[PDB]
């Protein structure tokens, strides 16, 4: 947490792309060149995006640091941020920070960015109430529960995860941007009270149905449901078949492992329009 003789740069900072990194921030000659407990107080920001870093051991001893970019780097362990407490910008995009657990004490933290990191428990952002930007895109996240609580984001990305439950964002009235691509949503009744959507994202869903036994005559409810509740029509069935609402039917003579159909529908939320558009696989049972 502090530091009481000169020391060289390199000493404090382990990784060299790093220590390199505080070097240049500090407009130091070389790495071996010593420094002082208030020089590294004075650090506010380190911009060291796609700068080859591993490891960020040594900035527990900049306790001043308010802003982090540190996108496409190689970090694996964030611990040395858990008592950065004036940490308001965190920008760790396209890393493999899989543990969440450090951000625990940083109630200072307004924008936070982890796309590309392998994520799938997020449970340890409950202790974030404060975050107003939340950057979680192209992850492995199913379970987005603990967001019911972050009721101060107007920015939320969720796109190429694997959700399908989004009932936690209903009550997040202040969304501005919110990006659900990709993921596994069929029902859009919890984005209903969204009402200060700018942006918004519903793009290339994939929605899976529990498996039922073949049938010749084959009857399923379709089950994708705009903002009200009422059914979205489908586009195109798979294998010749057809729509009588509420029920998607196909004449499947032969067994076949499987029906699918896609759909599209144009929906308004707030001040936003987006194309909500995916597909419903419908595995069958010999």
């Amino acid at each position: 947490e502090t530091i009481t003789v000169p020391t060289p740069i390199k000493q404090i900072f382990s990784d060299d792309a790093f220590a390199e990194t505080i070097k240049d921030n500090l407009k130091k000659k070389s790495v071996t060149d010593a420094v002082t407990q208030n020089e590294l107080n004075s650090i506010d920001q380190i911009i060291a995006n796609n700068s080859d870093i591993k490891s960020v051991q040594g900035i527990q001893y900049l306790p001043n640091v308010t802003k982090l970019f540190l996108n496409g780097n190689k970090l694996t362990d964030i611990k040395p941020l858990a008592n950065l407490k004036n940490l308001g910008w965190l920008f760790l995009d396209e890393n493999k920070v899989k543990d969440l657990s450090s951000l625990k004490d940083l109630k200072k933290l307004k924008s936070l960015s982890l796309e590309h990191n392998g994520i799938s428990d997020i449970n340890g952002l409950v202790h974030l109430p404060q975050l107003e930007s939340l950057y979680l895109g192209n992850n492995k996240i199913t379970d987005i529960t603990v967001l019911s609580r972050l009721t101060k984001l107007d920015t939320l990305s969720l796109e190429d995860n694997q959700i399908r439950r989004i009932v936690p964002l209903a009550r997040l009235t202040k969304l501005q941007n919110l990006y659900l691509s990709k993921n596994h949503i069929s029902d859009l009744r919890a984005l209903r009270g969204l009402k200060n959507l700018d942006v918004l994202e519903l793009f290339s869903q994939e929605a899976l149905n529990k498996p039922i036994n073949h049938q010749s005559n084959l009857v399923v409810p379709n089950t994708v449901k705009n903002t009200d509740g009422s059914l979205v029509t489908p586009e195109i069935i798979s294998d010749d078949g057809d729509y009588e609402k509420p029920n998607v039917k196909w004449h499947l003579p032969e067994f076949t492992n499987e029906v699918s159909f896609i759909f599209y529908q144009p929906v308004t939320i707030g001040k936003a329009k987006a194309r909500f558009h995916g597909r419903v696989t419908q595995p069958l049972k010999e």
